[PDB]
């Protein structure tokens, strides 16, 4: 076994949550959320005179791709779900049609909100994202979601062509087996470091689809096969040390003329439509402040695989990943 394989595993096995497919509780909480949007619309097309526009949804995000982490006390579950609305984009505004969501979900918990990407309805304990979404068939064959908010310009409302699934399938497509498993632990490792190092500043934290993103582009495996009994053993220390190596590598020092200074800047594309920076909402000093926190988890996993006092190199990554990394007795 690698150096601190157990510990690794051990943490992955407290930090997972069940994907969608495998967690009723998750399943309930979503469903419910669908069923109030369904009841509310009727109540907004009772006055436009006509049936309330049907909807296909489908699973998103990190609960849809087996790479969902259980909160920290007093985080919250992030429920990603697209609903499909049969209407052609031509015939509607995007921040009307996420209005018309909103107003259908005015009454269901602690309310509903318009964001740039989504509709959000808020419970004890999690939210839910509803992106919305045109019918291709009616919208020239393309996949629009709704963007931009109440107080946007006209400039900020789009339809923009949007791939969720296409994104699903590259995450679950990249690697297969045991190597696909080291792919989702390393990336559920990164937001539990994201939810343990950035909960100062929210705005500051790198999204779950970035780190996601980042991920897609440059994880690489780390095992070994033993040479008597083939027998593979994983190394996601290692596996780690490579990646965050590897992000580091592709920041790039970025002047901002504004401020007259650089900014060292990590941009990070989709792989699908519409092959935005998932980052470019963090702004410099956030992005500095990004680096600096991903090099010391580069150096504190360099650490653990030097210290040779297993206790000692397990605390190393506990001061980085939280009180959920076991570190064993000395
Ligand atoms: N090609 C695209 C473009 C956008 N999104 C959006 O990305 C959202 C998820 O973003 P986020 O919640 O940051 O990522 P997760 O992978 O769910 O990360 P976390 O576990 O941190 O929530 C999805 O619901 C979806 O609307 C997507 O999945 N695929
Ligand atoms: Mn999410
Ligand atoms: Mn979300």
């Amino acid at each position: 076994m690698a150096p601190v394989q157990k510990q690794f595993r051990e943490f992955h096995d407290r930090i997972k949550l069940a994907q969608y497919d495998e967690n009723q509780t998750l399943r309930d909480e979503r469903d419910a959320v669908l069923t109030a949007v369904r009841e509310g619309l009727k109540k907004v097309f009772a006055d436009r005179g006509e049936a309330a526009p049907t909807f296909t949804p489908f699973n998103q995000g990190s609960y849809a791709m087996n790479t969902g982490v259980k909160p920290l006390e007093g985080g919250e579950y992030d429920i990603d779900v697209g609903i499909i609305l049969n209407i052609a984009k031509d015939d509607h505004d995007p921040v009307e049609v996420k209005k018309w969501i909103r107003d259908a979900l005015k009454d269901y918990g602690n309310g509903a909100e318009i964001r740039r990407s989504c509709v959000t309805v808020f419970k004890p304990g999690y939210h839910v994202d509803l992106a919305v979404y045109a019918d291709p068939e009616l919208s020239g064959g393309t996949l629009c979601i709704a963007k931009g908010k109440e107080n946007s310009g006209d400039e900020h409302r789009l339809w923009q062509i949007s791939d969720p699934q296409g994104f699903q399938d590259r995450i679950a497509s990249k690697l297969s087996g045991d190597d696909a498993a080291q792919f989702r632990r390393c990336i559920r490792y990164l937001k539990r470091w994201r939810d343990f190092r950035f909960s100062s500043d929210g705005n500051a934290a790198p999204l779950g689809i970035g780190l996601t993103a980042a991920a897609y582009w440059w994880f690489q495996v780390s095992k070994r096969t033993d040479p008597v009994s083939q027998n593979v053993t994983y190394d996601d220390r290692d596996a780690l040390e490579q990646f965050v190596q590897t992000m580091l590598d592709n920041f790039h020092d970025t002047w901002d003329s504004k401020d007259q200074r650089s900014y060292p800047r990590l941009t990070v594309e989709l792989p699908v439509q519409p092959y935005n920076d998932v980052f470019e909402k963090m702004t410099g000093m956030q992005m500095e402040s990004f680096k600096s926190k991903l090099q010391a988890l580069l150096n504190a996993l360099k650490t653990a695989k030097s210290r040779l006092e297993l206790h000692d190199a397990c605390k190393a990554l506990a001061d980085h990943f939280g009180s959920e990394f076991p570190v064993p007795e000395k």
